[PDB]
């Protein structure tokens, strides 16, 4: 009893915090490069030198048919959508405590949490393939992105489970 609403609200906060950190940090890809050759860590927006005379200097990464994947990478729309959709899911499951007995809000939260995970997957694929445009390796903010997807799918499943559980009781 109640554990489902606790676990959903906590999972949604966890997913949102993980994804907002992941999208907002500079540690997606370890690679060689130049910031102004040294080992360099790139996020989504900025690439910063970590092991040399400009240790701690960042430049905005220059992202510029084939044009359109470049544009999708430059905007990173799908990561940001995953944050927006997790926020909307939170503003569903942290609102369903009021206006109780409509039940469609929990389904809307579940649909949001699932579709945000799909958006995270498309974001990951776009990032992995735009970086295909070697010694490289991925960093904690990428793995936090994946963990946000994994938790988002769970909170989605629990939201659909609460939608059904609170539906069947309408029969008494």
């Amino acid at each position: 009893r109640g554990v489902q609403m606790l676990l959903t609200t906590v999972g949604a906060f966890a997913a949102f915090s993980l994804m907002t950190i992941a999208v907002g940090t500079d540690y997606w890809l370890y690679s060689r490069g130049v910031c102004k050759e040294v080992m360099t860590h790139s996020g989504l927006w900025r690439t910063c030198c970590l092991e040399g005379n400009f240790k701690g200097l960042c430049k905005q990464i220059d992202h510029f048919a084939e044009y359109f994947l470049r544009a999708v990478r430059a905007s990173s729309i799908f990561p940001i959508l995953s944050v927006i959709l997790l926020f909307m899911g939170g503003l569903c499951i942290a609102a369903s405590e009021f206006y109780k007995t409509r039940h469609n809000i929990i389904l809307s939260a579940g649909i949001f949490f699932v579709s945000a995970g799909l958006s995270n997957i498309i974001g990951i694929i776009v990032y992995i393939s735009a970086n295909a445009g070697n010694s490289y390796s991925y960093g904690w903010s990428f793995y936090f992105g994946a963990l946000s997807f994994i938790i988002a799918e769970m909170v989605g499943v629990l939201a659909v489970h609460m939608f059904i559980d609170r539906h069947k009781q309408l029969t008494g």
